[PDB]
């Protein structure tokens, strides 16, 4: 049995972008329990959310053999790494963040189209950095 | 104009889902980097990440008006935030984990499976410490 296809290369992909929320939530969930004072909370959903890296590892891991799970293409050596990067923010500047604020302008959400285009614009320098250190890299 | 209910909404979910995921992948980059030497290219991507960090950050601030990307529920009070944790955590344990080793059992892929399922215990143990700390919440 092959993975590139399967269901399981599927559900792989699945959990990866759940574990990888589950992170970023519980970071979230802890600075809230920093403010309010209760830092034994925010310890443990500190702590938790190690737990979840542990996980997302692993399934990237696995992943490698099938590809990025954010742009389909191979990545483990640093090249690889790099070129993956740069194609993912490419998609990210020049397609996704303008294309969604255009419709919250639309749907008239001004604050969030402007935030939708500041990350237009961090985008783009994440990808200009990532090809400037690719043309740069010795391996 | 109210967010719930809109293609931004569906829009923040879907940023955020990416943001999580791109620093989770630029961590793990960093960790190839690393071992190669590339010690340059390694703390760029950490500087990427945390980067993805802030924007996923903000994602999630603007869905405090709607609910967790991950379970609906409300979020922002440390009662409301262990609340939506152990949801999560109970329908991966209970259904979505298992649900994924049994079909990478069937598939063939029996290390896969075997990871899947502990994973389940480990989400099991997440929801039962979180169900813990919520019990002794002092609020
Ligand atoms: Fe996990
Ligand atoms: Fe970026
Ligand atoms: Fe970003
Ligand atoms: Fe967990």
């Amino acid at each position: 049995a092959q993975l590139k296809g399967s269901k399981t290369e599927e559900n792989l992909k699945y959990a990866f972008a759940g574990e990888s929320q589950a992170n970023r939530r519980y970071l979230y969930f802890a600075s809230k329990a920093d403010v309010e004072g209760q830092n034994d909370i925010a310890a443990l959903f500190r702590s938790t959310a190690e737990g979840e890296t542990g996980h997302a590892h692993g399934h990237l891991e696995y992943l490698e053999a099938v590809g990025d799970p954010a742009t389909g293409l191979p990545f483990g050596t640093s090249r690889q790494n790099l070129q993956s990067a740069i194609a993912g923010e490419t998609h990210e500047y020049t397609d996704m963040y303008p294309g969604m604020a255009k419709t919250a302008r639309d749907e008239g959400f001004e604050e969030i189209a402007n935030w939708f285009e500041t990350l237009a614009k961090a985008e783009r320098s994440h990808a200009n950095r990532y090809t400037k250190a690719l043309d740069g890299l010795v391996d």
